[PDB]
């Protein structure tokens, strides 16, 4: 056997892959004579001082790539294929460092490069690890502690005390099969402290490193996660009195069910940071959800009644963005001298005159408002420094998976966050009325590698959790932070059992997943699958679009879920609704008005948009007010019949789902600009601010009365405003402020992160100041449209039919082709004879006008048909979107300008002949 040696000749990238016990993909060794796979437990491999590599190794011989393998990384099929022999014992060699080499005949290297082992990991311990259960697993008998680290060289359970000294480091025991390590112990470690003091060689570093970690199936955290503690959720004294007996107030069983689903999307610090009325010590906790004579809970209570069924949550997960310690932290309505001893970019900054002020960060803030402008933007200036240390984030930044977030309980040390988050969830279901949803963030975590503070995963098991570079082995960063990988049967079993610690111990009603097409399709449905068996009528949706993991798996995106009962946030109606796109920046954003704003109709002094383009708008929306399904057929802006994958949306297929349950329509969320603040870059000059504040509703309408699942944004009702700001994730209790005193809308409260939104300065200094800053009186307004039209959505189930064959059997549209009264929409729902049975006695149809447009528009098509306005809409009187309607003799009916109107077909003795879908 000749000896490699040299003739930069040394160990490069990482882009040899170990995908199964025997095979070995490797670009670098190609058509060459020598090809091995050196390895070396404890060093880094290296030639030596002669400029040898004599090191131990195994000899690879050239091969065809397996179909299993194939199957399994179709992204690596080209990459030319080595087998190892059958009696190589991976174990050892996963246990330290592996590098392949190639070298030419004369035994002169060629390359050598790392090898990324989690293909091989799997092959060889996911089965087994896959039949056990991790974490501190406390009964009143005792307690199992287990972790999967199937490279680790050691492994030792650390506990501490409460005061975090050490009591005890007891080596562990690692099962040979799964490659996991267990301890068990007395019943007396029920709330200790512990880590898992790890020896396990980091491919990043190329050492092996020793470090304590926390538990990845952590259930109970110290403050700001230092130490994992063990923890039995089933415990009563971890309860808020009747917990067990919670039981979800909305249905969620049938497609009809879940078509009721209407969406409020909240953060915990968004409710409570700014209400007075909320006891001071419960502001951004949990808890506030219990004041019940604060203007924020009132005011949820109403949105319950008036028909909002689930409250969604921004990451109440451990998030790793916002410190826990107290003492480390400063908000803005506190001691501008406080910011300034926890924040030495303040104090060396041009604000470090306000230091030794008697003034508050909020009052300094507010003093900075007169002459903050696109040329001085010193609100932002200040703010963006002010968030490096306070308690305010979104939190998609996950720290501990099955843990909830510490910050936002009064006590972040220990167990207590738990009984205060469970206090919560009772809270909205019970007292409120309310379903919840968890919004998860599987598809990244907050950091990896061997250093960073927040690397849990990457360090127990390195580059096993992390999606990594083909060729280099870093860790990708398509998220935006540190991607994750479903694909790998161990990540996906860790998430499939945090869901059901979420599900089961913490009464979740759904989930919705972050950058869901960062995810396998096949992974998707197997923890829904798991997940049914724990509660049955468990949702699940999720969003995205950005894919581009195609090459590795099937995604769970919109298309490859069609038909899935798994539901996918619809970006059709929010563009066409919204106007524009997410990416838009500059004059764009004023440029593209939507079919909430104008378009066509309304112009401003900037558009370009044709008539034409208005209708293929309107066009998206119908289809999208029909749950925007690939099969529903309609007439379009020109007269053709089309189905809604015919509808085209900036070249894909518009109707994409099988069910409207697999749709969730919106027009604002926590992401991009709220639709207020697009109203404004949109909204013609000539607008006033009466007219905006029905472009508010008139967009919102779409959705509330539309097929598809109802998704909004905490405060629409409220005409929420984050001062332009796009991208509003760490903008803190300044820029993300709602108002439940109904003073404003925090609309023009100083210009925009520089960084994000600095190019739109010169759009925003421009329309800013069209009109007046709404105030109490367009927020009361505003609020009673919502809850109208929240109403409205519940007053029938024609409304919410749930299943796509009943949606095309029953809707249809009116005001269609091209001879069309631009922006207003005409949505028609049988309940008469020829759609089947009467599912509403009270009707036999439904009509649905929105008129978004200028003029009043008289609607002819239901002559003699005794026709009725909706009497939810009569009883709101000169405050219904409906004011103004005109029911005539002749049966004609004319809507005011940006008007809504709700319009039924009395039912008699019997079913009548109703509003049937025409043939097209
Ligand atoms: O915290 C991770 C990410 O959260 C949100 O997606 C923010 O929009 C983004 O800016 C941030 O990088
Ligand atoms: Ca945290
Ligand atoms: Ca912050
Ligand atoms: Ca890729
Ligand atoms: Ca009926």
């Amino acid at each position: 056997d000749v000896v490699v040696r040299l003739p930069a000749f040394g160990v490069a990238l990482a882009d040899a892959h170990w995908v199964d016990k025997t095979t070995l993909l490797w670009p670098g060794g190609e058509n060459k004579p020598i090809v091995r796979l050196y390895y070396s437990h404890s060093s880094k491999v290296a030639a030596d001082s002669n400029g040898e590599f004599s090191d131990k190794y195994v000899k690879l011989t050239p091969t065809t790539v397996n179909q299993q393998v194939s199957m399994r990384f179709p992204h690596l099929a080209s990459y030319p294929a080595f087998k190892l022999p059958d009696d190589v014992n991976v174990d050892e060699l996963l246990q330290g460092e592996t590098v392949a080499i190639a070298a030419e005949s004369d035994g002169i290297l060629s390359s050598a490069t790392q090898v990324q082992t989690a293909g091989v990991l799997d092959d060889t311990y996911a089965a087994a690890a896959e039949a056990l259960s991790y974490g501190a697993q406390l009964t009143d008998s005792g307690v199992t502690f287990r972790v999967w680290a199937p490279t680790a060289q050691q492994v030792e359970l650390v506990i501490y005390s409460a005061d975090k000294k050490v009591i005890a480091s007891h080596p562990m025991t690692r099962d040979s099969a799964s490659g996991a390590w267990s301890w068990q112990g007395g019943s007396d470690l029920k709330g200790a402290f512990y880590r898992y003091a790890m020896t396990v060689y980091h491919p990043q570093s190329r050492k092996v490193e020793q470090y304590e970690v926390t538990d990845p199936y952590a259930h109970s955290l110290s403050t700001n996660s230092e130490y994992s503690q063990v923890v039995d959720l089933n415990d009563s004294a971890l309860k808020p009195e009747g917990w067990d007996g919670l039981t979800m107030p909305h249905a969620q069983k049938t497609k009809a069910d879940l078509a009721k689903m209407t969406i409020h999307e909240s953060h915990i610090r968004d409710l409570s940071a700014w209400d007075q009325t909320v006891p001071a010590e419960l502001r951004g906790k949990y808890l506030a959800l219990t004041a019940q004579e604060s203007n924020m809970v009132q005011h949820l209570k109403q949105l319950s009644a008036s028909g909002v069924t689930h409250i969604e949550l921004l990451p109440v997960f451990d998030l790793a963005t916002v410190n826990e310690f107290s003492d480390k932290v400063a908000d803005i309505q506190q001691p501008f001298s406080r910011l300034c001893e926890v924040n030495s970019a303040v104090k060396s900054s041009e604000f470090a005159g306000y230091c030794d002020s008697g003034s508050t960060v909020e009052e300094v803030l507010t003093q900075l408002k007169q002459n903050d402008s696109k040329d001085n933007p010193q609100v932002q200036a200040l703010n963006t420094l002010v968030a490096q240390t306070d308690s305010y984030n979104w939190g998609y930044d996950p720290f501990h998976y099955t843990v909830p977030e510490g910050s936002y309980a009064t006590d972040p040390e220990g167990t207590a966050r738990i009984k205060e988050f469970r206090t919560m969830i009772q809270a909205i279901k019970q007292d409120l009325g309310m379903n919840v949803i968890m919004d998860v963030v599987y598809n990244h975590t907050n950091a990896a590698g061997p250093t960073d503070r927040t690397s849990v995963l990457d360090k127990i098991v390195p580059w096993y959790y992390q999606r990594l570079n083909e060729t280099t082995g870093s860790v990708e960063s398509a998220t935006c932070c540190s991607d994750s990988a479903p694909e790998h049967r161990m990540f996906a079993k860790l998430i499939a059992d945090s869901l059901a610690v979420w599900t089961t111990d913490y009464k979740i009603d759904g989930f919705r997943f972050d950058l869901m097409l960062y995810h396998p399709k096949a992974q998707i449905l197997s923890a829904w699958e798991r997940i049914k068996a724990l509660n049955p009528d468990i949702y699940f949706f999720g969003e995205g679009w950005d894919s581009n993991q195609s090459d590795r798996f099937e995604i769970a995106s919109q298309i490859n879920l069609k038909g899935t009962g798994i539901g996918t946030f619809s970006d059709r109606l929010r563009d066409a609704v919204r106007g524009g796109g997410p990416f838009d920046s500059g004059d764009a954003l004023r440029q593209n008005q939507g079919v909430g704003s104008g378009a066509g109709v309304l112009p401003n002094e900037l558009t370009t948009l044709s008539d034409d383009q208005a209708r293929h708008l309107a066009d998206l929306t119908r289809l999208g007010m029909a749950g925007n399904l690939a099969d529903f057929v309609l007439i379009d802006k020109d007269g053709a019949v089309k189905r809604g994958s015919e509808i085209d949306y900036n070249g894909a297929p518009g109707g994409y789902a099988a069910d409207p349950t697999e749709v969730v329509n919106y027009v604002s969320k926590h992401d991009n600009q709220t639709l207020w603040d697009m109203i404004s870059y949109k909204a013609a000059q000539e607008a006033d601010l009466d007219t905006r504040v029905r472009m508010q509703a008139v967009s919102l309408a779409t959705v509330m009365l539309g097929q598809g699942i109802a998704f909004d944004q905490q405060g629409s009702e409220l005409l929420r405003s984050k001062s332009f700001t796009r991208d509003s994730y760490d903008s803190g209790d300044w820029f993300n402020r709602v108002d439940y005193s109904l003073q404003d809308n925090n609309y023009n409260v100083g210009m925009p992160r520089s960084s994000d939104d600095g190019s739109n300065y010169d759009i925003i200094a421009r329309v800013k100041d069209a009109v007046a800053t709404p105030g109490e009186t367009e927020l009361k307004q505003m609020t009673a449209f919502y809850q109208e039209l929240t109403a409205l959505r519940k007053s029938s189930p024609l409304f919410t039919l749930g299943d796509g064959a009943t949606v095309m059997k029953r809707v249809d549209f009116r005001n269609t082709g091209a001879d069309q009264q631009t922006g207003l929409l005409v949505m028609t729902i049988d309940d008469g004879m020829q759609a089947g049975a009467s599912l509403d006695s009270r009707v036999d149809g439904i009509v649905v006008a929105i008129n978004a447009a200028p003029e009043s528009r008289t609607l002819q098509d239901f002559a003699g048909t005794s026709l009725q306005l909706s009497a939810i809409q009569q009883a709101a009187g000169d405050r219904s979107l409906a004011s103004g309607v005109q029911v005539a003799a002749d049966g004609s009916v004319t809507l005011p300008a940006w008007s809504v109107a709700v319009l039924e077909l009395p039912q008699g003795e019997s079913q009548g002949a109703g509003l049937p879908v025409s043939s097209k």
